[PDB]
């Protein structure tokens, strides 16, 4: 109850930061997890017993894969943590709650391959759900998790708050399916600039949310270069086992997933902050304007990735 989670000076300074770094020792990410989780919505909101072993559940049911693991869960809830506490008012107790577990289950049970690969694979998942594949298997691994005993983090809500938070989570999920971003992101930037957005409206307040969800999980884009770098390495490593794997098909894969075409990885980073992170930090800003240091620090990232091509490194 009295329980609070303190961290070292320059952890406690720096999460409240967008860039923060969550750091390479995994035995913290959890503490980390916990402590942003009761400064966004109470000490109370959740039965600390409750939390530590749904967080300990979701960790184990994340794979080994160089990109979609553990680390990038709690690097997406960290990046939602900073958006709720520079927007404190326009978020309910529910949905500050339902975006930080949404976040952390985001990828439960990534394999490191795209919807597409399972598609042409024909992996059973592409029989089940037709379309946002992994996305709807990550909601559908959140609710077993919650389902298991003592694991119900969620007990305590009213019945009817109960199903508004589950409602929030699988919006929520679904929406980090970069195939929808597209769609949600026009419809988002046409009613800021006919001025039509109401964030009382519960399908404008979806739209909002899923972009935020947009946002966080491409947010590894928005850290200081050499973070952002090194990160970009682990989603190679994701996309060209892939391509290998499209090979083994007998199909020819996109050059992004060819590793015999890594020459072209600096212009395909060009293409993906100028087509879509730019663009969705943009619409973001504009929405919640106290998320601009996203846009500023993916814009000094679009800067530093021309410099590579430039060979000025
Ligand atoms: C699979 C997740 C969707 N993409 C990304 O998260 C991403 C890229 C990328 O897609 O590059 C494509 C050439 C580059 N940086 N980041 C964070
Ligand atoms: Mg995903
Ligand atoms: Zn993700």
């Amino acid at each position: 109850g009295l329980m609070q989670f303190t961290l070292p000076v320059r952890l406690c300074k720096e999460i409240e930061l967008f860039h923060f770094d969550i750091g390479p020792f995994e035995n913290m990410w959890p503490g980390i997890f916990v402590y942003m989780v009761h400064r966004s919505c109470g000490t109370s909101c959740f039965e600390l017993e409750k939390l530590c072993r749904f967080i300990m559940s979701v960790k184990k049911n994340y794979r080994r894969v160089p990109y979609h693991n553990w680390k990038h869960a709690v690097t997406v809830a960290h990046c939602m943590y900073a958006i709720l506490q520079n927007n404190h008012t326009l978020f309910t107790d529910l949905e500050r709650k339902g975006l930080l577990i949404a976040c952390l289950c985001h990828d439960l049970d990534h394999r490191g391959f795209s919807n597409s690969y399972l598609q042409k694979f024909d992996h059973p998942l592409a029989a089940l759900y037709s379309t946002s594949t992994m996305e709807q298997h990550h909601f559908s691994q959140t609710v077993s998790i919650l389902q298991l005993e003592g694991h119900n983090i969620f007990s305590t809500l009213s019945s009817s708050e109960y199903e508004q938070v589950l409602e929030i989570i699988r919006k929520a999920i679904i929406a980090t399916d970069l195939a929808l971003y597209f769609g949600n992101r026009k419809q988002l930037e046409e009613m800021y600039q006919t001025g039509s957005l109401n964030l009382n409206n519960q399908s404008h307040r979806d739209r909002v949310i899923g972009l935020m969800m947009t946002a966080c999980d491409l947010c590894s884009v928005t850290k200081l270069w050499p973070v952002t770098k090194l990160t970009a390495n682990d989603i190679y490593a994701e996309f060209w086992a892939e391509g290998d794997e499209m090979k083994k098909l007998g199909i020819q894969p996109i050059p992004m997933m060819d590793r015999d075409k890594k020459d072209e990885v600096p212009q395909g980073q060009l293409g993906f902050y100028n087509a879509v992170a730019i663009p969705c930090y943009t619409t973001l800003t504009q929405i919640l304007p106290p998320t601009e240091p996203l846009l500023k620090a993916c814009r000094d990232n679009l800067s530093q990735w021309e410099k590579v091509i430039r060979g000025e490194e």
